[PDB]
C-alpha cells in the first residue's frame, strides 16, 4: 500500500484468500466491505492520524458512518489481486466523504465502486454535531481540493432517501446477536456486520441465483455487543429489496437500506 | 507464497490487519486460526490439489478435521508481519496431520505453534474410514518421510484426553447461530467459527485480564446452516484453565469439547 504521487489518494492491493469467498468462489460483499476499511485504515496511518486529528482529539471528537453504498460489477475470484483506490473530501460543515475504485489488477478495469458519509460525533455524550472551521482546515491539506467522486452522475442510487419498512415485513431474521469476532479494537459493533446482518432476511433462493450489485445502508444508531437484532426485508421490485435493521426488544431502528440485485 | 527448496513445506507471509485485532491492538486467535487455514489451503494448491486427491474424488471421499491444537507465545500487532511455514504428514491409516509455524518476520522468532489431525470421511454417508494404500501413496510425495512435528515432547499438551463438561456448567452463552459470513465456499460452517463460538462462553474480565496460550478443540460432529448452538465453560484451575463443550441447543447433541489456558497480562 501507498499514497499515489500527488499525496491526495492512496492505493493497495489484496489477494482474494480462501475463506473470503462464497458459494460461487468469488468475494462476498462484506470481505469487500472490510478491504475498503482496511485501506481507509492505512490511507489515515499515512498521513499522520491515530481517523482522528490533534484538535478532534482534544475535543474529544470522533468520526462516524452515517451512510455506506455500494456498487459491484465483478467480485474477484478467489486468488484474484484486486487493487482499491481510496480517497477523502470535506463536505462543509455537514461531515466528510470516503470513495474508492475497485479495479482487477491483470485487466485494470474498474470491477466496482463505493462511497461513504461520516458525521462529527462527540464521543462521551454521543451528540451529533457540525464540523468546525479548525477541523475543515486541518483535513483539507490531505484531500483534492476540486471535487473528485466515485459517483459522478446527477441523480445516482447513492444520494438516494429511503424509506422505513413498514410492519408486517415479508421476510424476517430474528434474534441476530454479535459475537466477539464482530466487534472492532475499542469494542464496537464493526460496520461491516450490519450488512451481514441486513442480507440474512435475504432469502437463500434469491442468492443462490443472484448476484448483488447495489447496496445502500443508513446508520441510524449502534448495536451495542448485549444487544439483539431482528432483520427485516421487503420485496420492492432484477430484485429490489427494502431492508430494516432495529432491536429486537423495544424495536429501536439502527439501520435502514436497500439491495438491488441481478439474475444470474 | 511459496514452496520451500525441498519442495516439502509451504511459507507465507501476513501482515495483520485492522479489523483482524482486538482490543490489546493484537490479532485475535480466530484470525490466527483463518491464516492457518489459507497458508494450509495455499499449500494444497501449489502441490496439484482442489485436498482432495485423485483416488479421493473416484471414491467421493474428504478430510474432516478431528482436532486442532494451537499455542500462542506472542500475537502479532496490526501492521505486523508475521510468517507461517505448514507441512503435512501421513500418520499410517489413522489419518493425516498438517503442522504450522508462526515466526515474526522481523524478528525470525518463533510467536506460536499448531497442529491439526484430519480424518478421512465419505462425503455423501457421512461415515468415517481409515486411509487406503492408493491414497497413502498419493500424498507421500509432498510429505516429509521423517518425523517433522510442531509438537516433539514426549506427553505435550496436542494429545491430551479432553473430558466431557458436567451439567451445571460454570458460565454459558445461548442461542449461538451461524450466518452466511460463517460458511466457506461449500455452504459448511467454517472450523474456526466453533473457535469463537466456544470462546463466547469465556466471562469479558479473564479476557480484559489475560492472554490465551492454548487451545486444544476436538471436533465430534458439525453444526449445520439451520442449527442453533450452546457454548458451555466451566474453570478447571497465576495460569487459568477451562473445559468447554459446545452442543446442539435442542437435543443437547455433542458438536465439539475442549480446553483453555490462559496467563495473566
Ligand atoms: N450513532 C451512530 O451509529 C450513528 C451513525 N449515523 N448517525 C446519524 C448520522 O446523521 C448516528
Ligand atoms: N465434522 C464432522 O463430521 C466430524 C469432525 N470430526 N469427526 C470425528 C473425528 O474423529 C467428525
Amino acid at each position: 500500500g501507498s499514497l499515489t504521487e500527488d499525496g491526495l489518494s492512496y492505493k493497495e492491493k489484496f489477494v482474494v484468500r480462501s475463506y473470503e469467498v462464497g458459494s460461487n468462489k468469488t468475494a462476498t460483499v462484506e470481505t469487500i466491505a472490510n478491504l475498503l476499511q482496511e485501506v481507509g485504515c492505512n490511507h489515515a496511518q499515512s498521513v499522520g492520524f491515530s481517523a482522528t486529528t490533534t484538535t478532534m482529539r482534544k475535543l474529544h471528537l470522533i468520526w462516524v458512518t452515517a451512510r455506506m453504498h455500494i456498487e459491484i460489477y465483478k467480485y474477484p475470484a478467489w486468488g484474484d489481486v484486486v487493487e482499491i483506490e481510496t480517497w477523502c473530501q470535506s463536505e462543509g460543515r455537514i461531515g466528510t466523504r470516503r470513495d474508492w475504485i475497485l479495479k482487477d489488477s491483470v485487466t485494470g478495469e474498474v470491477t466496482g465502486r463505493a462511497t461513504s458519509k461520516w458525521v462529527m460525533m462527540n464521543q462521551d455524550t454521543r451528540r451529533l454535531q457540525k464540523v468546525s472551521d479548525d477541523v475543515r482546515d486541518e483535513y483539507l491539506v490531505f484531500c483534492p481540493q476540486e471535487p473528485r467522486l466515485a459517483f459522478p452522475e446527477e441523480n445516482n442510487r447513492s444520494l438516494k432517501k429511503i424509506p422505513k419498512l413498514e410492519d408486517p415485513a415479508q421476510y424476517s431474521m430474528i434474534g441476530l446477536k454479535p459475537r466477539r469476532a464482530d466487534l472492532d479494537m475499542n469494542q464496537h459493533v464493526n460496520n461491516v456486520t450490519y450488512i451481514g446482518w441486513v442480507l440474512e432476511s435475504i432469502p437463500q433462493e434469491i442468492v443462490d441465483t443472484h448476484e448483488l450489485q447495489v447496496i445502500t445502508l443508513d446508520y441510524r444508531r449502534e448495536c451495542q455487543q448485549d444487544d439483539v437484532v431482528d432483520s427485516l426485508t421487503t420485496t420492492t421490485s432484477d430484485s429490489q429489496f427494502l431492508h430494516l435493521l432495529r432491536l429486537s426488544g423495544d424495536g429501536q431502528e439502527i439501520n435502514r437500506g436497500t439491495t438491488l440485485w441481478r439474475k444470474k
